[PDB]
């Protein structure tokens, strides 16, 4: 068996066992960091499938569950909020944080998100790029969700330069363990006393919501609200990160698209679609035990075994995506959802959010600044390493 995670086959690349074994061996054991074993699902179905099976648990207390890391066992033994429970739980505090992210109040955060991009957008123009190239990474990557995410929790704006860069610092590849561990519980300090604050006055943000709505009538603790607010925080701010910088790189790796997005900003939602399909920067969330053996294409997977079901994957599965190693704009979608957002219940709470902020990043960036340029060859892009999920750590750009 294997050793999973599978590496990237190269910078902006899915690692390449999975096309082989969507041919040849689709439902198949992998073996994880402790030795022990999993089931590695790569075909479009089949995730849907284990996405949406009742017979399937992300309680992670299950043996069998698939921990990929060694920290990633230590943190399974805190309480879990609701991305690692399964129903009635799941939905009972789901629900709590659920309305700032309906189709509709993203619609009606549209104008906001607007704003906060063009803000940036002008931010950069002015600082400029006279003496050199700048990082678009740290200059727009990182603050755009940054921002967005911090202000609908609740963080005041002088405060959102210092924490975006401590959130950075959790998840940067250079970042020591110390630094990180030290950033992350500065984090979890910083939001237990606006949760303390929004108790005593309530303001129009998520955290005011869970005080009033959860802490006061008893339904959740204080350090519930810390715990779910920073849920929300760090469960997908990396992977906007890296998803705007992936859509400037692949844009500049096909130039005609590139020509035809500026020509057409409208075009920029179905970019969008596209880019998440094709670069899956959240791959290794969908994960299970079963509770009960299961059939699974022609494998059994028995009561307390663990199963990863690879979304990447089966983003390229081609009996589902025509070409799928191509990046098509354009492309002609069937009725199947891609899956860079997960599926069923657990499928990304921010997915509509999210989509909101590259779509509004994709239809302004090359209006604001129509000669962007990666001031680097494509070929020496500093991408994530590669036996983690896809990104990109900087990105030298010029305008
Ligand atoms: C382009 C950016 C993003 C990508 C690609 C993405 C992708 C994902 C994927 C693959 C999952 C797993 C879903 C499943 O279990 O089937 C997920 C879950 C989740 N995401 Fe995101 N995400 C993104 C942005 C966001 C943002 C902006 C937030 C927060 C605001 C967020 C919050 C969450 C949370 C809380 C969950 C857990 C949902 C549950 O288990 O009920 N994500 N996301």
């Amino acid at each position: 068996a294997p050793s999973f995670p599978f590496s990237r086959a190269s910078g902006p690349e899915p690692p390449a066992e999975f096309a082989k074994l969507r041919a040849t061996n689709p439902v198949s054991q992998v073996k994880l960091f402790d030795g022990s074993l999993a089931w590695l699902v790569t075909k479009h179905k089949d995730v849907c499938f284990v996405a949406t099976s009742e017979k399937l648990s992300k309680v992670r207390t299950r043996q069998g569950f698939p921990e990929l890391s060694a920290s990633g066992k230590q943190a399974a033994k805190a309480k879990p909020t609701f991305v690692d429970m399964d129903p009635p739980e799941h939905m009972h505090q789901r629900s709590m944080v659920e309305p700032t992210f309906t189709p509709e109040a993203v619609k009606n955060l549209q104008p906001y998100i607007q704003r906060t991009v063009d803000d940036l957008l002008e931010q950069m123009k002015q600082k400029g790029c006279a003496n050199g190239p700048v990082d678009l990474v740290k200059e727009f990557a990182l603050p755009v969700p940054s921002y967005i995410i911090y202000t609908l929790l609740g963080v005041p704006f002088n405060d959102l330069e210092y924490l975006t860069q401590q959130n950075a610092i959790r998840t940067n590849g250079s970042s020591t363990a110390r630094e990180a561990s030290a950033a992350n519980q500065e984090l979890l300090d910083y939001l237990a006393i606006l949760v303390e604050q929004r108790l005593v006055e309530p303001k129009d943000d998520i955290i005011s919501k869970l005080c009033t709505e959860q802490v006061k009538p008893g339904n959740i603790d204080k350090s519930d609200a810390v715990q779910i607010a920073f849920l929300l925080l760090v469960a997908g701010n990396a992977a906007m990160v890296n998803m705007i910088a992936l859509g400037v790189a692949t844009l500049a790796q096909h130039p005609d698209q590139l020509a035809q997005l500026k020509a057409n900003p409208s075009l920029a939602p179905q970019f969008v679609e596209e880019l998440c399909r094709y670069h899956t920067a959240s791959a290794l969330a969908i994960k299970r035990t079963a509770k009960e053996d299961v059939m699974i294409g022609d494998k059994l997977v028995r009561a307390n075994e663990g199963i990863i079901a690879s979304n990447q994957s089966a983003n390229r599965d081609e009996e589902v995506f025509e070409n799928p190693d191509e990046f098509n704009m354009n492309r002609k979608w069937p009725p199947q959802d891609p899956l860079g957002f997960g599926f069923g219940d657990h499928r990304c709470i921010a997915e509509h959010l999210a989509k909101a902020e590259l779509t509004t990043v994709f239809s302004t960036l090359y209006q604001k600044f129509p000669d962007l340029k990666v001031a680097v060859p494509l070929g020496k892009i500093n991408y994530t390493p590669l036996n983690r999920d896809v990104g990109i750590v900087d990105l030298p750009v010029i305008f």
